[PDB]
C-alpha cells in the first residue's frame, strides 16, 4: 500500500470531516 500521496489534501478532507464526525463516531 501507499506511504503517503497527499500531505495536505487528506489533512482537509480529514481536518474537515474526521477531526469530529470521525472521532465521535468511534
Amino acid at each position: 500500500r501507499v506511504k503517503r500521496v497527499w500531505p495536505l489534501v487528506i489533512r482537509t478532507v480529514i481536518a474537515g470531516y474526521n477531526l469530529y464526525r470521525a472521532i465521535k463516531k468511534k
